């Protein structure tokens, strides 16, 4: 009776960071990121296994429907959903001056896209099993306060509230909880190690953290305030 989750972009920094917390936490982890990363998901595989959990790497490009239609598959068929964290996400600096739609498009695709249909079969998996679940995306202070130079970044990180907000409606009857964190400084502003976000992101993945859904955190040493 071991709940499961899955994160996304989990080769390294807060994904890998999120996804050695919930190992720690007591849950069984599929780690996803782009299949050139292969090899650091394995690295992270081989320590949630050394916590004695159940885990396995599924590599895929989340902007792809198919791709996380089977990722979800495949962790249902391994592992036998209760957690879905939606990490994944790219950064690029470019002026709305100089914005070329191939950069423009990149960040949506991952960044939006890929949370929408991690939302989507994550949430579709969790009515199924009727046992209720924990859906929640990286956000960002970007999706607070834009940013100069990070207009399709800022654009991004802002319709993944929107699009929390919404699901957060729908899911309701299944009890099923969507929420965001949105991280400041991760490594003269407050900086903190990505353990504060896989910490954040532990709470709203308890049993516990039923009553809180359609909300984004902020994890930023006190630099923006809702």
């Amino acid at each position: 009776s071991t709940r499961v989750a899955i994160v996304t972009g989990a080769a390294q920094g807060l994904g890998a960071s999120i996804a050695l917390r919930l190992a720690d936490d007591g849950l069984d982890v599929a780690v996803n990121d782009i299949g050139s990363k292969s090899d650091q998901l394995q690295q992270i595989v081989a320590q949630i296994q050394a916590k004695g959990r159940r885990a396995l790497a599924v590599p895929a490009d989340v902007s792809r429907d198919v791709d996380v239609q089977a990722m979800v598959a495949k962790v249902v068929e391994e592992l036998g959903d209760l957690q879905m964290v939606a990490n994944a996400g790219i950064v690029l600096y470019q002026s709305l001056a100089d914005t070329q739609l191939e950069v423009w498009d990149r960040i949506m695709s991952v960044n939006l896209r890929g949370v929408m249909l991690c939302y989507k079969y994550a949430g579709v998996q969790m009515i199924k099993q009727g046992r209720g679940g924990r859906i929640i995306a990286a956000s960002s202070a970007a999706g607070k306060k834009g940013m100069i130079n990070l207009p399709a970044y800022s654009a991004s990180k802002f319709a993944v509230r929107g699009i929390t907000q919404s699901a957060a409606l729908e899911f309701a009857p299944h009890n099923i909880t969507v929420n965001a964190y949105c991280p400041g400084g991760i490594r003269n502003l407050p900086f903190a190690d990505p353990e504060v976000v896989a910490s954040l992101v532990s709470y709203l993945a308890k049993p516990e953290a039923y009553f809180i859904t359609g909300q984004s955190i902020l994890v930023d040493g006190g630099v923006l305030f809702d």
